């Protein structure tokens, strides 16, 4: 059995989906049908520097991993189960038939516009400690508004909160063993119920959508589970507001008897994170 892993923000690169855009003209034009403006340019070009920035990332990495599993059906069987990284759910839903293309672009550029507007606290990319030593490490440093915000692999977690906090747990994580801390560049704490207002209005946003059931299971970023048909909505909406279960959603499937994880987007971030899983599973 196979898994398709969609990547998410982060994982954006100058140059992406150069022959994909060729490949795939008619998705090409219908993607700057919903954006007003040029994919491919965004994506190949990078103007001012747009691809870091989340309103136009989320977009970017939408198409490319749309794209990136096309091409896949075309010239492989199709995978047992699907998942993706935060904004890699948008791109597993479309690949299970959830949405249409321009559905799930739609989604991703008022996700894009919601996380870009949104204000307060802040992230930190952690490598090096489990779960529990970080738990362990905001425990004994008092940061009781900071939370674990992404579980990624056994020895990579994303923190989020008070800003403040966020920098003043650098050296302690460092001294503690952390092999790098790196404070994110991130409009607010996401992942927190901090975010719950843009939950709340991403909710009501897609009380205007009619969805269709998934053909193939995706395994939330909430639960670590396959999304239920009548769910999708707070698997989307609730995930702003809830810590990404990454690392668990991969055990589940190593655990359901999935051998097999190919990465379907552009780079190897998750192929990465699968290594790491593996060898500790
Ligand atoms: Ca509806």
């Amino acid at each position: 059995m196979k898994a398709y892993m969609f990547p998410g923000q982060g994982s954006q690169a100058k140059g992406m989906g150069r022959a994909l855009f060729d490949a795939f003209p008619a998705l090409t034009a219908r993607a700057d049908g919903v954006l007003g403006y040029s994919i491919r340019a965004l994506c190949q070009d990078d103007p001012d520097q747009r691809l870091s920035q989340t309103q136009f990332t989320q977009p970017a990495l939408y198409v490319v991993n749309a794209l990136s599993y096309l091409k896949r059906r075309e010239e492989e069987a199709p995978p047992d189960f699907l998942a993706g990284h935060s904004l890699g759910e948008f791109s597993a839903l479309f690949a299970a038939g959830v949405f249409d293309f321009e559905t799930g672009l739609a989604l991703v550029k008022k996700r894009g516009e919601l996380m870009g507007d949104a204000r307060g606290g802040g992230m930190a990319a952690v490598i090096g400690l489990d779960e529990e030593r970080v738990r362990e490490l905001l425990d004994q440093n008092g940061a009781t508004a900071v939370d674990i915000a992404n579980l990624n692999s056994p020895s990579q977690v994303v923190i989020s909160g008070a800003k403040d906090e966020i920098a003043r747990l650098q050296v302690p994580f460092e001294a503690a063993g952390a092999k790098k801390y790196t404070v994110l560049r991130v409009s607010a704490a996401f992942h927190s119920r901090f975010m719950r207002p843009a939950m709340v209005e991403f909710g009501r946003f897609l009380e205007g959508y009619d969805f269709a059931p998934p053909k193939i299971p995706v395994i939330s970023n909430v639960t670590a589970r396959p999304c239920k048909a009548d769910g999708i909505r707070a698997a989307l909406s609730e995930q702003i507001a809830s810590p990404v279960r990454w690392c668990e959603s991969i055990r589940y499937l190593m655990g359901r008897g999935v051998e097999e994880f190919v990465e379907c987007g552009h780079g190897i971030v998750l192929t990465g994170l699968y290594a790491q899983i593996r060898r500790d599973a």
